[PDB]
């Protein structure tokens, strides 16, 4: 359900690009309200969303490595690795450079899965505002587990999904011995398409498949889609931007 | 105007802390709307922005100083500084202890007003939602700017304000040689009643004459309060305690 000013945006015949069509279909069709205060906001929404999931894509074949925060590493021509495994951009380089290096440049680095789901924010914002309004916004850089800079990020509680959605497989019975298999962020690409950092582009049974590999001993309990979406904030982020 | 599920919620006797009276009524009260799914939540938001206010005055009390990120510093307890200035946890460092030592030894700290308000939102985060909580859901920390992990912060446009919130007064033509004076960040203790990490506590006209000190050459664009907040989304939070 899409309202824009106070208008209910019913099916009214739109010169717009054809890959956002069924992301905006989804939002029209949905109980869900998605409100904006113009036309502008919503195509922002649209874009952004679907260049999270290009970013999804782009991550997954830049070559860009999984590892434990106390095995990460990326390109030192743009990063610095902190003792704890956080990547901290060098003092006075660009951010987007920086961060499209870790797309260009992959086999440099190697990242934990929230750290990875965060690059994509990152990506899919610079892709979305350009370089030059990223760099002046998003000026101070540390990728590092679920850090973010200025980013109005929220979880909500519910069964409907949407393209770029963030979401998590959880393993609640999960082998203790291997707590990295807790569960798994990611991202949204498509009806039951999902980009999880370290497993590759994948479908629901085969995550939960995969989690339920590595539960203790007698383990009755499998691995599940938690009912909940982590989203970007559109309307927060016009303030931020522009 | 507070509503509840889909019921407006007019004067209605309660059993609650005193100090939350004042804050309530003015949400009542107020044109802008608060819609919540249940009077947890509600309560929930009552004590977490009436401990924003304390936590801002506890860090104004600790003595804890300004500093520039290049002249940033903590205690080597917990806290490693990066060179570009991030006070990053130390590796299994508790993150309720090393944040709370923010208020306890405040003279072995220093850093800025972006990092300063991140910091209050830890501190009464922690006070609301308790260190077990906390620790649970923040468990790697890095103070470095708008960097979060995890937290929901939006910030919107509009000129109604609560306790809690935090505000920003822009120095539009501030002296280039002097960036740190580009503005303030503030958090809103009362009427006209700021804090400001560095100048103290403050009313509006004393920010802006003392921003306005700091201006090129003729300045003709007076210091001024943006129309805006930020805020910590309450829903988004609330999942942590329910
Ligand atoms: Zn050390």
């Amino acid at each position: 359900m899409i309202i824009v000013s106070g208008q209910l945006l019913r099916p009214q015949n739109w010169q717009i690009d054809q890959d956002l069509n069924p992301l905006l279909k989804e939002m029209i069709e949905t109980p869900v309200q998605f409100d904006y205060h113009s036309i502008a906001e919503l195509m922002f929404e649209l874009k952004l969303r679907m260049n999270i999931v290009a970013a999804a894509k782009t991550l997954h074949k830049s070559g860009a490595k999984f590892a434990t925060f106390l095995k990460t590493y990326g390109n030192t021509t743009y990063w610095r690795v902190s003792p704890e495994g956080a990547l901290e951009l060098k003092y006075r380089m660009p951010p987007s450079k920086a961060i499209r290096d870790i797309a260009e440049n992959g086999p440099f680095y190697a990242f934990e899965c929230a750290t990875a789901i965060v690059i994509i924010y990152y990506l899919a914002l610079i892709d979305t505002i350009g370089e030059d309004k990223f760099n002046a916004s998003f000026d101070r850089i540390i990728l590092y587990d679920w850090h973010y800079e200025k980013l109005p990020i929220y979880t909500e509680t519910g069964h409907h999904f949407f393209l770029g959605d963030c979401l998590y497989f959880k393993n609640p019975e999960f082998d203790p011995q291997k707590a990295q298999w807790r569960g798994e962020n990611v991202i949204l690409l498509g009806e039951d398409k999902y980009f999880a950092h370290g497993l590759g582009i994948l479908n629901g049974k085969q995550i939960i498949d995969k989690l339920n590999s590595f539960r203790k001993k007698g383990a009755l309990q499998s691995a599940y889609l938690l009912s909940q979406a982590t989203r970007l904030d559109v309307p927060s982020l016009f303030r931020i931007v522009r």
